């Protein structure tokens, strides 16, 4: 009784529930000035494999939003779901008011710098891989980027300056300098959404303040999601997103949290010690 099915017909909505891809025709995102909106979002990417579940939320304008809770899967879901990394499974995410599948994922992107837990090192020279941030940046704009992040004093003193070879096969920069990387890389790209993945390892106390504080300039006055490990990024946000389970259980502000006295606040009482 399938004899009548079409097999073409079959590979071409195989391809449209699977690939990532171009709506025929869609146009540039008209960025504007980055509201983000969730609405009643959904991911599963199986028969009852469901990691996020009527995810709804929105970030105002060059606004921070805090993605906190046990580990779990959804919360970076969020992030590759905004780079249109996988498709939702339903609901609807707009970025400006436009839905981010029907426009181009180019445009898309090119309005977002990610900054990830491990920033990757091409075998490369030190300038092309802050360049790497936008790959048409002329010297001096990398090397304000440098001097922004805090690591041109440290290049400098490179055996070969800015021609310095690093990655794997070449100079090892410390933790703090390429973390540095990453945002110098974030800076030459000047996004108006930042994606933040925040580490789970740390340095000496004095790097992480700088470091800590760098994060914290680049952010300020753009659109910003961050999967916080940090207390100071999470008392700071301007919206807190409990995740559990793939649901959004409480949020609010930091303070308003804490008086609301249920998970966040127990997990603060817990990180504070008798």
């Amino acid at each position: 009784s399938h004899m009548f099915i079409d097999m073409e017909n079959m590979f071409d909505l195989l391809k449209e529930e699977t690939e990532v891809k171009d709506l025929p025709g869609a146009g540039p995102l008209r960025f504007q000035k980055g509201r983000i909106e969730f609405e009643n979002v959904h991911f599963s990417y199986a028969d009852g494999r469901e990691t996020l579940q009527d995810v709804s939320f929105t970030v105002m304008p060059g606004q921070t939003l805090a993605l906190v809770g046990p580990s779990g899967a959804g919360k970076s879901t969020i992030l590759r779901l905004l780079f249109r990394f996988y498709d939702i499974s339903s609901g609807c995410i707009r970025i400006d008011g436009q839905d981010i599948s029907q426009v181009t994922q180019a445009s898309l992107r090119s309005h977002i710098g990610v900054v990830p837990q491990d920033t990757v090192l091409f075998n490369d020279t030190i300038a092309d891989n802050i360049r790497y941030g936008r790959v048409t940046a002329g010297n001096d704009e990398v090397e304000a980027a440098a001097q922004a992040a805090g690591i041109h004093d440290a290049i400098m003193a490179f055996p070969e300056g800015y021609r310095t070879q690093v990655g794997e096969r070449g100079l090892k920069l410390s933790g703090g300098e390429k973390q540095r990387v990453a945002i110098a890389r974030t800076i030459l790209k000047a996004p108006g959404i930042i994606l933040l993945d925040e580490a789970t390892s740390a340095l000496d106390t004095s790097n992480e303040r700088a470091i800590q504080a760098s994060l914290a300039k680049v952010c300020a006055n753009r659109t910003t999601i961050v999967v916080a490990h940090r207390l100071s990024t999470v008392v700071n946000a301007d919206q807190i997103l409990v995740i559990k389970d793939g649901c959004i259980v409480e949020r609010g502000r930091h303070e308003a949290l804490l008086s609301r006295g249920g998970v966040y606040a127990d997990m603060w009482q817990l990180q504070q010690g008798q």
